[PDB]
């Protein structure tokens, strides 16, 4: 009745939260994505700078 | 009665799903900020590489989120 009509409410937050951050998510896997790429066509000058970068992309936290 | 009870359900699963999506989110997020701490520390190298990356991390800047 009452309570039916705000959990309804309350769903409807849930659900468009859900699609705001799945969507910043999958945004910013994108861009890790593409500088994982940068970094491995690269790998074979040795710079100190991109072993720095590899390490965090492959970091588990 | 029944409606209800299938809410419950429907916003304790949701609430769960926007917990770990959270925290992936932010995961991913300070991995890209980490990376452009790097590439700020060795801007005047004037390596091309680092020049790429930057360009990338463009749109993921703070700035446009607040």
């Amino acid at each position: 009745d009452d309570e039916a009509a705000e959990l309804m409410q309350q769903v409807n937050v849930l659900k468009l939260t859900v699609e705001d951050l799945e969507k910043e998510r999958d945004f910013y896997f994108g861009k890790l994505r593409n500088i994982e790429l940068i970094c491995q066509e690269n790998e074979g000058e040795n710079d100190p700078v991109l072993q720095r970068i590899m390490d965090i992309l492959y970091a588990t936290d």
